[PDB]
């Protein structure tokens, strides 16, 4: 039951990988960084989970799909697909954890959906602010002419959210928490704290910060991969006998907004004023006057919706 084929060069795919003080193809303890839109692994993980991790006992690794995350969405899947591939041989044969933002938490889900082969070799998923089914602030599909593939595939309707979720894309497939807020700048609708939310997954350990933090609970989409609620989130995923994050282990001993504690004095000041999310406004993405193409293992699941070569069909 082979995997699908990359329609990219494996190099490609491998020049986007990078361990920390160490080799993918040789390394222990190996943890998979995916970025968010307009970003790279370090421009996400920089100030906050690229140090944290590290103290944790584990090497950090990321991915850096070009440009920023901007390209088609699947393309930016064959990325993943083949770092933890790579990470799992690198490893010995061993699960990693991967630790996702925004559209990294659709490219982990979009992966483990259709590329069978990795479904066993993540020990575990910790998204943070995934937008499973894309956002509405990004605009009517109607409006989007130029905008970059990602930005059109993650808008609320596109084909693609489409096709993961008749995949079955929305439940777990791996042990997954995600760490969301109602009051998410970017990715909305969050509020419900519910199958509406674009962060939830069937099955997981869904966690949004109002219904641990309570309502009045501000937490934007940034501080949503920084906090020290989310670290200590986070921590308990990782250290977990469950692989999901523990409802003993954080509490509302943890309900803090800000950059997370053992974070150095200066990595704690460029979490605060972290842009990443709206990065992608200045940077140079490709152009795109439809939605792009399905691969053709994910045609079948958006049957009526419309790409670049018209209404998809069976
Ligand atoms: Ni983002």
């Amino acid at each position: 039951g082979s995997d699908p084929a990359f329609s990219q060069p494996k190099s490609v795919l491998d020049a986007g990988l990078t361990c920390q003080g160490a080799s993918p193809s040789s390394v222990s303890k190996p943890i998979l960084l995916v970025p968010g839109t307009g970003t790279t692994g370090p421009q996400s993980f920089d100030s906050n989970w690229i140090p944290l991790s590290a103290q944790l006992g584990y090497t950090p690794c990321w991915i850096s799909p070009p440009p920023f995350m901007l390209n088609d969405t699947q393309v930016n899947t064959e990325y993943m697909v083949n770092a933890i591939t790579t990470l799992y041989a690198g490893s010995g044969n061993n699960k990693l954890p991967v630790l996702t933002v925004c559209q990294g938490g659709l490219v982990a889900q979009w992966g483990l959906t259709f590329f069978p082969s990795i479904r066993s070799k993540v020990d575990r998923l910790m998204a943070f602010a995934p937008d499973y089914k894309g956002t509405v602030l990004a605009g009517p599909l109607d409006a989007l002419a130029g905008s970059a593939p990602s930005v059109w595939q993650q808008t609320t309707g596109s084909a693609l959210t489409t096709a993961l979720r008749n995949a079955g894309g929305l439940t777990q497939i791996v042990p997954t928490t995600n760490l969301y807020s109602a009051t998410d700048e970017i990715v909305q609708p969050q509020v419900s704290n519910s199958p509406l939310d674009s962060s939830y997954l069937f099955n997981g350990k869904n966690v949004q910060a109002q219904a641990v933090c309570g309502p009045l609970f501000v937490i934007d989409h940034a501080g949503s991969l920084t906090s020290q609620f989310s670290y200590v989130v986070g921590r308990s995923a990782l250290r977990s006998t469950t692989g999901q994050a523990r409802s003993a282990d954080y509490g509302i001993t943890d309900c803090n907004p800000l950059p997370a504690n053992d974070l150095t004095p200066e990595q704690k000041v460029a979490a605060a004023a972290l842009l990443a999310p709206y990065y992608a406004a200045i940077v140079a993405g490709p152009k795109q006057n439809c939605e792009p193409d399905l691969m053709p293992y994910a045609r079948p699941f958006a049957v009526g919706k419309r790409t670049c070569s018209g209404i998809v069909t069976p």
